[PDB]
């Protein structure tokens, strides 16, 4: 991959982020809980507490629209998954350790993206 422009860098970034999010499906037997939007039928009150909900399919959709312009934009959304999980369920709820495992696994995989330094360099040439 010859990344030589901002646009080429952003296209590659968002394909790589998609792959990393998709890899979380095999991470843990409760990973799937974070994939789709929380339904009111199952979580009464959820949207009374949680004003910025986040789930992994939504992050995939944002990658496909090239809405992540940096690592920080991406990690801001990933932070919400953990924050909402902790606050709604309680920090000792079993789902919390799953959300933090997803978070740390994802963050580590971003650093392993082949050519991540080159991608982030061209992303800084907005
Ligand atoms: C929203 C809080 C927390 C969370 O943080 N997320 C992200 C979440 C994402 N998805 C789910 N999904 C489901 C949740 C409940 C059920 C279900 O069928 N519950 C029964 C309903 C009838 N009742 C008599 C007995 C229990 C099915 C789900 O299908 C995938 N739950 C989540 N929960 C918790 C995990 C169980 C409760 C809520």
């Amino acid at each position: 991959p010859n990344i030589t422009s901002y646009t080429e860098a952003l296209d590659e970034f968002c394909i790589e982020l998609q792959r990393i999010i998709n890899s979380t499906k095999t991470l843990h037997h409760y990973s799937h809980v974070f994939w789709n939007r929380v339904s009111e039928r199952i979580a009464p009150n959820y949207y009374n507490l949680v004003k910025r909900p986040m789930w992994l399919q939504l992050m995939i959709n944002k990658c496909k629209k090239r809405e992540y312009k940096s690592r920080k934009d991406f990690q801001d959304d990933l932070d919400l998954i953990v924050e909402n999980c902790k606050i709604y369920n309680g920090v000792n709820h079993p789902l919390v350790s799953v959300a933090t495992l997803i978070h740390s696994n994802v963050v580590k995989k971003i650093d392993e993206i082949q050519g991540i330094e080159k991608i982030e360099a061209y992303l800084s040439l907005k």
